[PDB]
């Protein structure tokens, strides 16, 4: 079964969401695409990015530092695609802004404007835990700006429990 995401909470006609872990998810659900919360080198890691890297045995790391070889750098608020290896079809590695370190929160919108390239996409919420971004706003963002199908996984029912309170106000 192709896309077969199970027990989302449907908050928009294009936006749903889940208290999970993404790797998980990609694991049992192998999306036509998941999303990595990257930097602008792709170096992954901690976080969402390492958890991803650390699921494909760290193809994704060598995959990603030959990229960044040939093309440099992404730019904050940019995205690229690259394999995605046992995870999905393709892996979507989008720049959100660290506000923890200076970055500008207005990129969150560039952020979420590249899965807009792609029909359906399994995602973590961008620029939330150490990126600095309150949750709230990003989910805010997210389903003003998306407008292709996303199926948000955060991974702790506490936040989770928060945003579909803030969703619902
Ligand atoms: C707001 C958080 C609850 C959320 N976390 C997560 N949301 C969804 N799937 C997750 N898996 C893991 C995990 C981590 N480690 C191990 N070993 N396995 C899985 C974390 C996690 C999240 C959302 C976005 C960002 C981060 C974190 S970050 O990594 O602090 C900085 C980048 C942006």
């Amino acid at each position: 079964e192709v896309n077969s995401f199970s027990g989302y909470l449907k908050l928009t006609d294009n936006v749903y969401i889940k208290n999970a872990d993404i790797v998980e998810e990609a694991k049992k659900v192998k999306p036509t695409v998941v999303v990595n919360a990257a930097n602008v080198y792709l170096k992954h890691g901690g976080g969402v990015a390492g958890a991803l890297n650390k699921a494909t045995n760290n193809a994704m790391q060598v995959e990603s530092d030959d990229y960044i070889a040939t093309n440099g750098p992404l730019k904050v608020g940019g995205s690229c695609v690259l394999s995605g290896h046992n995870l999905a079809k393709h892996c979507l590695h989008v720049v959100g802004p660290n506000v923890n370190k200076g970055e500008d929160i207005q990129l969150l919108k560039s952020a979420y404007e590249n899965f807009n390239q792609h029909e359906v996409l399994l995602a973590p919420l961008l620029s939330a835990g150490i990126f600095g971004a309150d949750p709230i706003h990003s989910l805010r963002v997210c389903v003003d700006t998306v407008r292709t199908n996303v199926y948000l996984a955060v991974f702790d029912k506490n936040l989770y429990d928060k945003l579909v309170s803030s969703f619902l106000e």
